[PDB]
């Protein structure tokens, strides 16, 4: 499985929806999820993610080890979002803002 890690947060830029096969992100308020089981890890999104907030499993940063268990979460509560929609409006002040977890709304 591919992660959405913390800079998705108050961005939700959803370039990524677009190149996924299998439709496996999920929509929440200011956050998008990859759903684990359904992710055939392609890798074909984290290229595509402005803010280089997507990761392999296997990858997500020690201090981002949250999101793996998060992203499993949500993913069973939020919608499916297949098309891209518009960035959240102030999304590139927000991009890059470290500790973003904390503005994270369900
Ligand atoms: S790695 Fe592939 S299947 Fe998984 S969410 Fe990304 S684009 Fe979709
Ligand atoms: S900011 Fe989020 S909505 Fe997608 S393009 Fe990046 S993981």
């Amino acid at each position: 499985a591919y992660v959405v890690t913390d800079n998705c947060i108050k961005c939700k830029y959803t370039d990524c929806v677009e190149v996924c096969p299998v439709d496996c992100f999920y929509e929440g308020p200011n956050f998008l999820v990859i759903h684990p089981d359904e992710c055939i890890d392609c890798a074909l999104c984290e290229p595509e993610c402005p803010a280089q907030a997507i990761f392999s499993e296997d990858e997500v940063p020690e201090d981002m080890q949250e999101f793996i268990q998060l992203n499993a979460e949500l993913a069973e509560v939020w919608p499916n979002i297949t098309e891209k929609k518009d960035p959240l409006p102030d999304a590139e002040d927000w991009d890059g803002v470290k500790g973003k977890l904390q503005h994270l709304e369900r």
